[PDB]
């Protein structure tokens, strides 16, 4: 997928993986991936969330940005994730109010 965002089993974008297409406001149980990636590409950013309904820690995602091992970044399970657009000013307005 040209868009989407990877979710890999395993540390250092191995093993089985799920891709997400669009927003999607509670994950239950929380999904608990090794690695998250954007593929390389208006631009989308991706933000995961430990709560439901976009609440919660927030960690985000650029596109071609990886993060290599999951389990050590702000929180281990998403509870919910939002796609949204990075302008070419690099600014994403999608939690604005």
């Amino acid at each position: 997928c040209k868009y989407c965002l990877q979710l890999y089993d395993e540390t250092y974008e191995r093993g089985s993986y799920i891709e997400v297409y669009k927003s999607v406001g509670s994950l239950s149980p929380p999904w608990t991936p090794g690695s998250v990636c954007v593929p390389f590409v208006e631009r989308p950013y991706w933000y995961l969330f430990d709560n439901v309904n976009y609440t919660g820690r927030i960690t985000g995602l650029g596109h071609g940005t990886c993060i290599d091992d999951f389990t050590k970044s702000g929180f281990k399970g998403i509870s919910s994730i939002k796609r949204c657009i990075q302008t070419k000013d690099g600014k994403v307005e999608c939690i604005n109010q």
